[PDB]
């Protein structure tokens, strides 16, 4: 026993490249707390290293290529969206669309990842990230993950978005994957 934690275990990491207009943001990295909400952080995992290959909406399920499509200052920035890129798509690394695997982990705080939704059990391949404390998102979004480096350019995404939420530049998910190397 070596931290005595305040929060959820990290049982997994991965990252992303973020390029900005073209040119390179830096990277992001998460670690998913797998021993909370193991089927959440698999989709998410999965989707990093593209291994599933093909969905049955036609576009791989990789995070690759995909942007964010929806950043609101001192709110969350949102992207995932691997299907048709605008917003409206995605898709789970299950066949289907998921159910909420719990709601134990809150949104106490920035940093925090969590899938986007449109209802009940609609979890498919759409996240957000946090900027500020959301817990009137709590009980409606699981929580996941969360960033262990790279906020800085969390934040820079941040100061890119718009009261409406559209973006004022392409931010790409340049490259992704699983941190692999210990």
């Amino acid at each position: 026993a070596t931290r005595v934690i305040s929060a959820p275990k990290v049982t997994k990491k991965v990252f992303f490249k973020i390029s900005i207009n073209g040119e390179d943001a830096g990277t992001i990295k998460f670690g998913l707390f797998g021993d909370d909400v193991p089927k959440t952080a698999e989709n998410f995992r999965a989707l990093c290293t593209g291994e599933k290959g093909m969905g049955k909406l036609g576009k791989p399920l990789h995070y690759k290529g995909s942007p964010f499509h929806r950043v609101i200052p001192n709110f969350m920035i949102q992207g995932g969206d691997i299907t048709s890129g605008n917003g409206y798509g995605g898709e789970s690394i299950y066949g289907s669309k998921f159910a909420d695997e719990s709601f134990k982990i809150t949104h106490d705080g920035p940093g925090l990842l969590s899938m986007a939704n449109s209802g009940p059990n609609t979890n498919g391949s759409q996240f957000f990230i946090t900027t500020v404390p959301c817990p009137w998102l709590n009980g409606k979004h699981v929580v996941f993950g969360k960033v262990i480096e790279g906020m800085e350019i969390v934040k820079k995404i941040e100061s890119l978005g718009s009261q409406s939420g559209t973006p004022k530049a392409k931010i790409i998910i340049a490259d992704c994957g699983e941190i692999t190397e210990l």
